[PDB]
This record gives structure tokens, C-alpha cells and sequence, in this order.
């Protein structure tokens, strides 16, 4: 077996492995559009001749706490032929891409995991949490305090592309987890909004000056509406869109994949009607350069200046000083006050997981409980972390 | 209809309403043990003659952030006959008990809600969150970092009552949400640990010096073990008990009703195996005396001294100064900087809900985003809020 | 918001609201064929610019007891945008159409209800009952008395359109509930008889000189045949078609949406094999002109001449004389002997609901039990009321 | 009603009956390809004018024990209109085809039965057994002894047609139950390997020099892979293909319709993971000429020479001598030592059913237990009987 | 941890581990009756003080092909505390019991496996196959050939204990897999035949001079009868009992756990009505002494004398001569012609698995296909292998 950058002649072999590996593999046409986000030298293949393994990264822009946008290597299209399992192909492909990503200057890599048990050992930690809420809209009444007690329009998505793009662009710059959505991914999204013979029903949109929701009736459950994406830049827009969704009088239930701090339940007289039906890891992060990542993000202003020594397992030891919402992270050989594997740092990085929770599992080790409280407070995000789109 | 404290002659009428109202109504014997926690004048009935409504409170001790224990009026046994709906009986009974609770000197009242839409309008806010985790133990492997890589014993619960009582007593004093469990409730718990003809299977216990788990196989799904209660005072005890539960080799699944910050998922190589199968409000709080409650709890040391003016809707306006982890809360007629209904304060009080999340639903109103960040940080609990036992 | 007859420019806005409101919305092509049944001034829209509400009526011909055919305004395509709920749009649109229908000379309006709780307050009463029967054909044996112990042919529907049209035309003139089916609706029916990729299987027909059945195998349950429509003008035809349907030896079950007096169960040695799997209101009626409707239908010859005074709530008081199967219905200020809301009269009108049943719910009020027996007998239909087709 | 060979003018009438009778009826195009396997005079129709019954046979080649290939009449496309049940059409059509098959010189006829209770009385006995195995691949580990501890390639079926044809051709000559697969059936198979809108997902192939597997992900259960066909000429190929199928890491389950002696379970450390989820009769046989069939197949060499007298109910009495793996079967009027109906002989013929098992049901009658043991041993097949393809 | 024979003081500790390990653990009373089958020194415990592991064997009598009865060590009550997994306790307990069993003179050990992946590596091979058949009795018609076209009585089990014992005793001596059922196990069986509050319904019996069936209606599915045990010594008795079971006119379905050669399906006009709903390994065998086991059983008379050399992996090499239905098995250092692990021999031993099937998985290795055919024929059982009762 050999590992190398694919030639044009490798891509049909890659698309066969993709079709056999991914049920959501639209086809070679969709694949060729995503391919425009893959840099030169962003892809590796393993050949036995025939393609038996592949992996690549896309050039992404990820928003982190403090509204800072990082260049991010988005791992995707990772697959090993069912004929070639347990031969170290995944480890070899991840080692080569990680070498290329680090050499190229990316401070972070990111992925969506097909299973929970793979990517930890390669230094990825789950950094966003997906939370599905299902509302029994038949009983849903808005609280007396809820805003907006007709700013929303029901529209055809393909006729309002410009407005969706501009709202999304405002949203993604404000929210940790936000990703820049390039033109080719808007092309894909609006092509999926069409009804397909034997497939999805037509998508509709609810459009506010400061937010939109895209939804469709479920293929088989005709009383369920699924919200594919709701992006609101203001609380007024979020509440106005939910008032419209709860007005889908022919549905029994509205479901959305959202984040744990979605204020929806608080909009209703019965908080219990917004039921959590599913929870899962969303975006995973591998911190490629510990000092560049820790100095780049903003920190909570509420915690007073403090200094510590952080060791990442096989990733350096650093003097970490955090104050006035900024970190300075410098090499040191001083004794470590905090130790953790690289994956744990990625889990902390967008504020989705508390240092004290990881400490209670012994994933993060310190003898100082005051230092733990300070890290928890500092790494917290003012704006709750959300998940942009899967890749 | 008349509202009054019940006489001894009213109790058979109350037990009939209870049997008709509550499916979990063990019987008059269990009821008579809980009755020892009801103070003189802790109960009201409505008569049409026959009992058509009832409500009472029990004397409880609730742990709040800072390890402070508050006298708490636990509302329970609330029922209105199906013959007497929509006649204002619940509002009349809650108004009278709230008068008695406030006059008696309780700073807080608490309940478990049969539905989500009732108790908000009486000033109760959901203050703890129940989180059911279901583990597919067949795939569960402990992370290399997990502690305890035989401190636990498999025992009969009724033979180790003293040890369970002492561990629980340590747990409940340390954790916000903790409740003192009186002798009569230990009597009930150990009577429910017995197998019943046509009912529950036998409970077993896993016992560590610093924690215990009580579990039983499900009545009908013989491959599911349900953990009824796991109380761990140390991280080592928590991990050791889960190692033993994952060693129940005849089960496919282990389920527990826990809290959102349970570190279990982080103990495993695959965090996704600890699946969230259910989430719901647990304990609800009504703040009866705003200054006594806000001055009693401890606050985060990480936030610097700040002053604000808080108005509770029909519950006073106060100068609120928070610093060095303590609050001072004094009458003022100065302009309000923060306004919220009483129920919202109860939701904030144990740190389960963020001020910024309630603000995004307009349940809490301020024009100062810096003040919101400061309240979020100050009201946060170092020790995650848990739910003790239902009542 | 403004209410008006739509211009040609409004129809794309109406088709967007329709797609978002109705899951069964084939598309703009099907819509344009139904549109040929809508008279000039048969449609209203509400604009905010954009269409946020719509309603129309079609010109129909409804058969009532005595084989009398009434011009009928069939309400359809009624929808309010999810953005515009609770603003009185439905009440405003129904008030305007009802004004136009009454002014145009229609004695009755009719609809199929999307939910049971809407149309009562606008004067519509459920007037036909849908009854789904599911037969376990594996056990079905015909009684010794059953007729037809090969008059039926298995055919392709599109090749026998003329014969279906002529049988249906005989059926609809004989049966209360019958509707004239115009050419455009035969076009639609035969287009739905085609198999669709990802959709319905091919329909087949069973054809007798005096009846037909259209059926298809269910999309997903391949052992269920669904009869979409069985129209039999004679008992011999009805029994012959069921003999053929019970001969679908590859099916386990045959289901049909029929009426409560379907004689099918009586054809079998085991009446219980024709199981009632679903029951629901079918056609709803609003009596627009009380005297024109009550004088138009025929009444049971078995009841002797009687006179009464009927008051319809806000719909007039009338001297009602019924004899020799005919009614005379004239204005009076004499004291009322019978009172009911308009919706109740529509429920009585085709004989689907008994006066004595509505009296027992206090929907119809009299102090005379003899008068109730006389109304029950008079309003009964000799020929059981059936449901023609949905609109 | 009349029975005759169809004219070209009958075929549209036959295709209508086929569409109404068979849910798996691809269409007239697929039907016209299978039609090339039907000999002149291989088809009968019943007319009432219109086609109300049909039956035909195809020219097949069936492998029997000893690697002997018999000309076989494959009954197929048998249907009676639902209008014409219980009129003896099936018996009349089977009697005429059986006359033509016997006169033409076929020693055996075969079919796949739509139900288990029809074909016994026409002399067909179930001769192969279908066994569905479902593997929970997440737990599947190969035994230390299992062969092949990368000979297999993941390929697109349509690009390797030549290789599939050559492996299948080797398989079908070696295994009892094997059928020659003509070019038109390879055309059909590779056309079904394509994804269909609203239908099947794309098929992939696993290709070894000495075996192949064709599989697809299930339409609706996206964690189930269904193996449509696995043909392995060697044990090494069988194990190598299963290693690759168990490497489909995105599936939970792999299902296959195989035979009772599939060695798969023995390849795994946990034999129980290969679960039997379904069992059913596969190919049915009617022995048309008792001596030609019994002399044609090979018998077990392990049993010593023996002689008996076999009577088939209304099918002759024969002196049957079996030795050195060969039978001689000659007319006799000597007393019968063994008696059975024709269907029972067909059940014994490929070794799928034991003589002693049929004797215990009194389907085969002898007074000699030693003769039963000898027949069981002689009729056993060295190579386990498999099912080729349905027709 | 220490391993030793338990004292009387250990048994309460063993019964706690048993209750926690086995859901079917009736209680200490049932346990004390089974305990009478455990020889002195038949039990081992591991102590940490407290019991953390246990295993024992019972003295059984197992019928093998040729109606030979072997003393058999039945392993049972094997459990390791969930606190003590992965410490080699099971391997240590099995090694000690196997030492004691071998020293005591048992030629074979046997068990029922809680999972399929444990006992292989300790030399146990699955030797019987459990086959659940579910009959839709509503369609079941007996074939014209079926025997018995009133020898059976419906009786109360507890009144006919003597007759059940005598039939079972005849059955168990005739059938490979048969076990002697001691008086204490008849006591248990007849105590389980009683209805329990919240548990099983009453059992009834069908009693023939030469067979019995015990059955009960399912706890929850009131249209399912479960046959717990059917023992028939003659084909006439087997058919007569099934005629009576198919006469349970209030049931839809009759289920039984039987063996793969049950002739039931052949008794019916539709063989497919006896559906295989479940298949699993039953009894597992460990051959403790290869020559004593191979010389003890009878072999097929149909195969001519042959000689080979068999090597069992770490269990000896033997000259194996089989002729006239008897084996001679003597030490040799000649080259092996056949090799297999000990577990494989146990799988072959009662005739449930074919040598050629195990060879195709490479669990049995020879270069001689003629030798494989001879072993398959020789190890076959004339009387099909059945499973007596679980332990
Ligand atoms: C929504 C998700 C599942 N879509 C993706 N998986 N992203 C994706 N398919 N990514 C991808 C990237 C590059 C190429 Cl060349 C081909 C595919
Ligand atoms: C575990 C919960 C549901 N148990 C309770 N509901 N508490 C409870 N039943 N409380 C209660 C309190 C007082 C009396 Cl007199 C009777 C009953
Ligand atoms: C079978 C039923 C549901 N079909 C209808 N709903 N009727 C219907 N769609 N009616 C309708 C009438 C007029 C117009 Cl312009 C557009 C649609
Ligand atoms: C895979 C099976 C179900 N396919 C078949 N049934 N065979 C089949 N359809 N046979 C067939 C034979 C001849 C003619 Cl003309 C038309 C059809
Ligand atoms: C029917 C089966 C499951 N019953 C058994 N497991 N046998 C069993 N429990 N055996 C057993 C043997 C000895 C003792 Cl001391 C205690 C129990």
C-alpha cells in the first residue's frame, strides 16, 4: 500500500469508495462542488491500482469566543475500504494530513465524527453539542413576556437567496461555532430545498429582517415539520420565527437540531413542551498549535488576572496568563499546575464543556480547586456555542 | 365550598382523593409515614361533608450554593377532585399555604410539578434539570485517564442502611439541590428495595466507602438495569461505582436519572455511548422572601464586586450588591436596572439556568449586557446542581 | 390587511400558500384544473403585496333524500399563513364567501373539514360519516344467501373511462351525498391511477355492468389492497365486486372507506371479519336558506302529517308542515316548539344523525318527545347517505 | 372458458393479469426478456376475449447430487384472475403443462411457491431450504482458525460482468440446486444493481478470484446491508468475502438468504452472532419420470449396495438398486417395501429432507427401519443443497 | 482473592451473587433443591470475607448416539461479581472444576451458555440446536397421510406426575441429548405449572399413553399458547398431541422450542405454517477424555470400516478405527490425518454439526475429502439429537 496526493485519475476510485462508505453521498456532481473547498495538497489516498483509503481537509473559517475568526482545516471524505480494515490506514492518513495542516499554518483542525470512539486518540475533542428539541405545537402558548405579542413572511427559499446569505453571514461572525458558508454550499443547500421523487418534500422559508428558518414536512410522518436551519441575529427575530413555526396549524410537532442554551422553552408558558429528543457531539476540534489557539480567542472579563502552567500531553508546556479577556501563552520548563491530553483542550476551547466536569473524570489534572474555578470561568463563552453546518 | 386545616376525620376523604389523583399512591400506610414531615397547620382541604381539594407542605432542608442549608416548605399531596375543576380551588389552596409558609418564616418553597404549565403563575420556577443517561454497556470501555484502573462491594441494601445514610448525609450537605432525608423516608426507600409480586424486581446495592448505587433490573426489559440512586462524595467513588455497573455483564443497557454535568460520558473512550434519553425539570422553587434568599446563598468569587437594582414583579425592589462571594439585598426606590417575575428568580437561584438565557426569552429585562454577564457569573454554582429525591 | 377577489397576479401567491398549507397539494397543474369549477367571484384573498389568506367555493350538485339535486357551494382551498394566525382572517373570509353564496342563490354550502373543531361556529354540521372497513380476506367465506353464487372483469382504468363515468353518474343521482363529477375530476382520478416513482402503485379496476371498484396495493404494506372507490347501483353488482376483491388471493387484507350501512359484513358467514378500523365525519353542510333547503328534500312517507314551529338560532322561525313525503316551511312568529343552531340542521339534513341523538346532547331542544320521534322518522333517508369524493 | 397456447394477441392480456397478480412485476420490458427462456408451446392461457388464467414453463438446467445437470421445466408466471377463483383453472393449466413437459422429455419440473399449501397436491415437494442469517457485525470477531488471517476488491458490478458470470458458472455446476443463468438474467441482475428514484440504493460488489458478494444498504434501515447473492467456489473465497462484509464499519447488521449448512457461524468466536431470522422452502421439485430422475443423480458411496421396491402413489412401482454411488430403477410388480406420494420423492431428491423425518410424519411408509437408515444415507448430498435464483 | 470449596457459611454469599447474576433465580428454596444434585467437592468459590465468584457441577446422565448413557458433569451456577470482572476468576474456577471433573472419572462435561462467545476457549462446543416453531393454528390442516385421522386427554399436570415421569424416562433413554430428570426437578417442574400472582398462567397437560405436552397461555399475548415441553416416544403420540394442540380453538398461535428435525411441518398440508421464529445453541459439551468418549458412543452402521489418526489440539493424538458401529481409539505418534480443537469434537459428538461444515470453516483440518465424508457419515445420529432441559 502507498500513501500520496491523488492525481485526477484517482478521483473516480475515490467517488466509488465514497458511494460505498457514505449513505448521504448525493453523487459525483455534489462531490465536485465540495472539491472547490479542498486546497492543493489537501487530499491523501492509499492505493493497493485501486483506491482503498482517502482523507482530505477543506479550508474553513471558524468563529471562536470573542468574535475571532480562525483559519480551520475541516477534515472530511475520510474512508477506508471494507477490504482494508485494521491495517493502520486511518492512522497513516491522519498523520500525513496533520503534518500538512500544521506545516501550512492552521492553528486548529475540525471534523464531524461518524462514531464517538475514533477521533479522541488523534487529538480531537467534541467542542459543540447538538440538542434536538421537539415541540408539541398543539399545546404551545407564548408566555406574556415573549417578544412580538407580521414581521415574518412565508417565502420560497430560491427566491430570497441574497437575504439568507446576508443573515447567515451576520450570524456566523457573532456566534462561536459559526463557519463561513461559501457560494458552492449555498448552491447545494438551495438544490436540497427542492422536492425529490421518492425523497424529501419541498422546503419553505420563514423570513424576518434579522433571521430565517428553513423547514419541510417529514417524508413519512406528515404531522412533523423538521426545521433544517434557523439563524436569528436578534432575540426578536428568534421569537418571531418560533411564533410562525407554532402557527403551522396542520402539524402536531416541530423538531429542530439546536444547541443546549436555545431560549425556545422559556418563550412558552409550559417549558416542558420543548422536549429534548436527542443529544450528540457536533463539531470536534484538534488544537494544532497550543499557543496560537489559546492567544487567539477572547476570555471572560469577569475573572481577575491569573497565571498558571499548562502541560498538553506531547503538545508542550506553557506559562498561561489570562487577564482583561486576553491570554499570553509562552514556553516554560516550570512545574505544570494543569495537565491534559490535546483532545481535552479542544473540548474546552469553545466553552461547551467545563474544566471542572473534565477534572471530575480525571481528563484534566490539577491539585488546585481555585485554579479549576478560574479556568472554568475564563474559558466560558458569553455567546453560547452553536453548530453551523455539517461537513 | 370551604377552605380549612383538616381534622383527623378529613384524612380518609384525603386518602380517597389521593388514590384517585396519584397512580404512585402506595397506600394509606406510606401516606401516614410522609405525614410525620407535615407541620401542624401544614395542610389545607376544601370541602363541598366530602373532600374535593387538598394541599400541604412538608418541613425540608435544602442545600443551596455555598453549602448553605435553608428551611424549605415542600409542597406535596396537591389534588383537586375531577368533579371540581375550573372553580379556583388550586389558586385558593396555594394562596392560603403561601400565606402560612411566608408567616412561618420560610425563605423558599419547593415542589416537583406533575405538568410544566401550572406552577409558573404561582411564582415557582424550574431550578434543577433531570437528565436520563442510557449506556450501551456492551461497548463501554473506560478511558486510560479514568480513576480506579476492588473498592466496591455488591450488597443487600437492607443490611447496610447505616452506611447509605452516612454517605447520603455527606452528599446532601455538599451539593446544591441536596435535601435532608429523614428516617421515615429511609424506611420507605428500603421497603421499595424488596421485590413485589407483579411489581418491581429486587434492588441490589454497590457500596464504596465514599458512594453507593441502588439498582434493579427493569420489570419487563430483562436486559435493562435502572439505577434508582447513585450518591458519590468523591470522583474516585463515582468512577468505581460506574466500573461496577458496566460490569453487569448480563445487561445490554444501564439507565440513570442524573444531572447535566454528570462526568460519566468523559470516563469512556466513546462519550457518545452515554446517550441522553430524557430531560425534564426536576425541583421547582418559589422565593418567598427575596432578600433572605439572595443574602443566604454564596456567589462566585471570580466576579468582582458590583451593585445593581433588581425589581421582582410584585415582590419588591432591592439594591443588590455582590462581592467576595456574598450578597447584600436592601429596599430601594431607585430606578430598576433588572426586572423579572418571581418564578425567574427561582430558576436562577441554584445556578441551573443562565440569566443571559432567560434574558434572550425576555423573562429577565435589562438594557445592560455587562450586568447580564456579571449576574450569569455570580449566580453560577461551582458544584453542579443535582436533584435529591422527589416529593 | 385587505380582503378582495384575487387578480391573475394573486394566483402564484395562492399556490405558495397552498403548497405550505396542504401536504396533498399535487401541484399548480392539478390546482388549475380544479380552478375551472370556481365561479367568477368564487374566491377571496387577504393581502398584507403578499397573500396571507385565501378561500373559495366551487359550483357543485349534491343529491339529497328524495333524489333531489341541489346547487351547492363547495368551500375549498381555505388557508391562513402561519405568520397570520389569530387575526380573524378565517372569520372575515368565511363571512364574505357566505354573503356571496347566499346572494348568488345557493340553498346549501358544503366542505370537508381538516379538523373537527373549526366549522361548527360558522354553521357547518357534519352530515355524512366515513367508515373504514378492513376485511381479513384469508378467512372470508360468502353466506349461502349472498347473490352471485363471471360478471366482473379485471381491467385497466384508463381504457374504460366511459363506463366508469356512466356508472358513477347513475350512482350519484340515486344516493344522498352523491356529487356530479365533472370531466376535469375524471381527468385527475385517472392520472392518479398511474404508478408514480417513489409514490403509489398502479391502480386496477373491477368492472361490472352496474358497478366498479378501483383499488391498488398499499405502497409499503404489500399484503394490503386499498379500494379507493366502489360505486354499485345494484345489490348484485356490490356482491359481485366483493366476491372479486375477496379473490385477490395474494392479499391478507382489503380496506375501503365506506358508509355505516355498507351491507358487506352481512355477505359473509362471519360478520366480524369486516372490521371497523376508522370512523370520521365526511361531508359538512351549512344550510344557507332554511325554507328552500327544508322544502327541497323528500321526507319519509311512513310518518303521518304533522306541523311544528322550528327556530334556527339567528336563522329564522318557521311553521314546518311535513306530510306525504313533502315539507312546507313558512315564516311565523308563533312560539317555537323546536330550537337548534344552524349546524345541527345541516347534521340532520341528509339523515346521518338522529334528532333524538342531538336532543340527548341538548343541541336540539323541545319539550315534546312525540315531536322528536316524528322528526327522527321524517328526516330519515330510505337510501343510506354516502360520501362521494373529497374536495 | 377455453385453455390454449397464447397467440401474440394474448400477451397484453397476460401482462395485465401479471401486473394485477405480482407486486414484483418490473414491467412488460423485464417480462419480454424472461420470455426468451419460454419454449414454443411452453405457455397456456385460459380465455373467458379476455385472459383469466395463465401458466408457463422455462427451459432450465438444474444441478443435482453427483454434479449431474438435468433439463428442468421451470414453472412461472402462474396466475388466475380474482374474478375466476374456485373454477378449477389452476388444476386444468397444471394438468396441460405437465402433459406437455412429460411428452417433451423433461425428467423434472421445478417452481418457487407463492404459498406453502398449493403445489403439494400437484406432486411438487419443497427440495431446498432458504435460511436468512443476520450478523451483528459490531461484535463479530473471526476465530483464530478462520482462513485469510487483501484478496477481495470493492467494485462496481456493471464493470466486472465477465468475472461474475465465470464464478457463477463454476458455482452452479458444483452445487446441487445450481441453475444455469442465461445472458438475459445477467442483463436483469445488473439493471437491478442501479439505484432507483424512490426504490433500491446502489449495489456494490466484493470480488475475489473464486467468489463474489453483491450487496446494498436497505432502502429504509440505513444500518442494514442486504447481501443479494454470495457465490463462493472455495472456503478461502467464502471466508475472505465475509471478512470484507464484516468490515462494512458503517453498518450494524449484514443479512443474507443462504442455506442451512452455511459455515459462516463457525468462522466467528461467537457462533450465536450469525442469527437465523427467517427460514422457508426455496425450490420445489416435481419428479416427472421416476426412473430417469432416480438413475440420473449420484448417491453416497458410504452406504453398501442395497435393493428395495419403491412405490410412488400413482407414479409406478420400481425395483431400486443403489450401489457404488449409482441407482438402477426398473419396473416391478413385486410387493412394495417403501411407499410415498410423488411430492415426497421431490423433497428427498436433492438431500434437503431426510427419509427418516418424512417417515416420522407418515409421508413415507416402510416397516423396515434398516431400509430407512439406508435411504437416508444414500440420498444425502456430500455438497450441501443451495438455492440458485428465484423464478 | 482465594479459590476453595465453599463451607455452609459461604452459601448465603453465593445466593446473593446468584440473585444479582440470574434474573431466573426463583429463590434460595429452589436453589437448595438443585443443590442435592451437586456432589461433595462439586463447587468452588472465590472470596475477596465476601463471595465474588462461584461455579459448580451437578451429577447428570446424558444419552449419546447408540442409546449409551454417560456420567456427565453439568456446569451451572457460574457467576463473577460485577465488581471483579477481568481478573481471571472465570478461567481459575473453570480450570479447578475441570481438574476435579477429570480426576473424578467423568468422560464429558456439559453446560447451557448465557452467551455464545465464552465457553469455546474452555473446550465446550455447541452440541444441540434449539429451534422455535410458531404455528398459525387458524390455517393448520393435517395432511391425508398424518396418523390419527380420542387417545389424548386434557389433564391437570399435578394429578398425573407418575405418568409424565414414566414417559419422560422412556424418551430420555432413546434420544441423544436426553438427561435423567431426578425427583427434585419433577418437584420444581410441577411447582412452576401453578399460576403465580403477576406471573405465569396455569399450565395444562395433554396426555397420551406414549407422550405428553405441557403448555400455558402466554402472560400478555392471550392468543399465544407456549408448549413448555412435548415428549413423545412414538410418531403416533407426536401426531396425536399436535392434533390436540391445533384444537386449542381460542389461540391464534402455538409456539414450541424443539429440534431441527421435528416432523411437525410434514404433518400439515402447508409445511410453511410451522414457522422457524428462533434458533440457538442448546447443550454445549466438553470432551474430558477423548478415547473414553469416542469409544463409548455408537456410530452409523452404513459406513464401512475405516482407520484414521485424529489429533485434538492439546488433547492427544489417537489411532481411530470405526467399524460395525463401534470405535477403537488408541494412543499413537503416527502423523495426524485430522486435527481440531477440543470444542469442535464436542460439536460433532451428538451428530448436530457435520464434519464437512466445520471443515469448510477450517475448524477441522484434513487433506482427505474421502475421510471427511466418512467422518460425517459415521458421527451422524440415526435418532435426531434433542435438548432435554436447561440447567
Ligand atoms: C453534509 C455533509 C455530510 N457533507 C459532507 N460530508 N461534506 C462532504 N461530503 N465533503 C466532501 C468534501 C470534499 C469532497 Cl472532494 C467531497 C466531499
Ligand atoms: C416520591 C413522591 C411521588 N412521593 C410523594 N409524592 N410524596 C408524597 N406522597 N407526599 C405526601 C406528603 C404528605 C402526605 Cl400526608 C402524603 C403524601
Ligand atoms: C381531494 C381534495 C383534497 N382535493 C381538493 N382539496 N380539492 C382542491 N384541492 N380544491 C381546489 C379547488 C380550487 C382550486 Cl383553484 C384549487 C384546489
Ligand atoms: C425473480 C422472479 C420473481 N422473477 C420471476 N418471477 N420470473 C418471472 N417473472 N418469470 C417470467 C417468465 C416468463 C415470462 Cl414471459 C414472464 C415472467
Ligand atoms: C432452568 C435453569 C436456568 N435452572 C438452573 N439454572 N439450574 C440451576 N439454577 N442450577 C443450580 C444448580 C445448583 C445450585 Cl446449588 C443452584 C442452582
Amino acid at each position: 500500500v502507498t500513501l500520496c496526493s491523488p492525481t485526477e485519475d484517482d478521483w473516480p476510485g475515490m467517488f466509488l469508495l465514497a458511494a460505498a462508505s457514505f449513505t448521504d453521498f448525493i453523487g459525483p456532481e455534489s462531490a465536485t462542488a465540495w472539491r472547490t473547498l479542498v486546497p492543493t495538497d489537501g487530499a491523501v489516498v492509499v492505493r493497493d491500482s485501486e483506491v482503498v483509503g482517502m482523507a482530505l481537509y477543506m479550508d474553513l473559517r471558524l468563529t471562536v469566543p470573542g468574535e475571532v475568526v480562525l483559519p480551520t482545516a475541516g477534515l472530511s471524505f475520510v474512508a477506508v475500504a471494507p477490504t482494508h480494515r485494521r491495517r493502520g490506514l486511518l492512522r497513516a492518513m491522519c498523520a500525513e494530513l496533520h503534518r500538512r495542516i500544521a506545516d501550512s499554518g492552521y492553528p486548529v483542525a475540525a471534523l464531524h465524527a461518524s462514531e464517538g470512539g475514533i477521533y479522541g486518540r488523534f487529538g480531537y475533542g467534541p467542542a459543540t453539542t447538538l440538542h434536538e428539541l421537539t415541540v408539541d405545537r398543539r399545546f404551545a402558548r407564548f408566555h406574556a413576556d415573549a417578544p412580538g405579542g407580521s414581521s415574518v413572511r412565508l417565502v420560497r427559499p430560491t427566491e430570497h437567496r441574497g437575504e439568507f446569505e446576508a443573515i447567515y453571514e451576520r450570524w456566523r461572525q457573532q456566534v462561536p461555532g459559526g463557519l463561513l458558508r461559501p457560494q458552492v454550499l449555498w448552491d447545494e443547500l438551495l438544490a436540497e430545498a427542492k422536492a425529490a421523487p421518492g425523497g424529501d418534500r419541498e422546503s419553505f422559508a420563514l423570513l424576518h429582517p434579522d433571521g430565517y428558518a428553513l423547514y419541510r414536512v417529514d417524508r413519512t410522518d406528515l404531522k412533523l415539520a423538521r426545521v433544517s436551519e434557523l439563524r436569528a441575529v436578534t432575540a426578536d427575530a428568534h421569537c418571531a420565527l418560533w411564533r410562525a413555526l407554532i402557527g403551522l396549524d396542520s402539524m402536531e410537532r416541530i423538531s429542530i437540531i439546536t444547541h443546549p442554551q436555545d431560549p425556545l422553552p422559556h418563550l412558552l408558558t409550559d417549558t416542558r413542551l420543548a422536549r429534548t429528543t436527542w443529544r450528540q457531539d457536533g463539531l470536534w476540534l484538534r488544537i494544532m498549535n497550543v499557543p496560537a489557539a489559546l492567544e487567539a480567542r477572547g476570555y471572560a472579563h469577569e475573572v481577575g488576572e491569573f497565571s498558571t502552567v499548562l502541560e498538553v500531553s506531547d503538545g508542550g508546556r506553557f506559562a498561561l496568563k489570562i487577564g482583561d479577556g486576553r491570554a499570553r501563552c509562552t514556553p516554560t520548563d516550570a512545574a505544570a499546575e494543569i495537565e491534559m491530553d490535546r483532545d481535552v483542550l479542544g473540548s474546552l476551547y469553545l466553552g461547551a464543556h467545563r474544566a471542572s466536569t473534565l477534572a471530575a473524570a480525571n481528563r484534566l489534572r490539577t491539585k488546585d480547586s481555585q485554579l479549576l474555578r478560574r479556568l472554568d470561568a475564563a474559558f466560558a463563552s458569553d455567546v453560547p456555542v452553536q453548530t453551523a453546518f455539517e461537513f
